[PDB]
């Protein structure tokens, strides 16, 4: 998966 914020 990606990064969040």
């Amino acid at each position: 998966s990606t990064t969040a914020v």
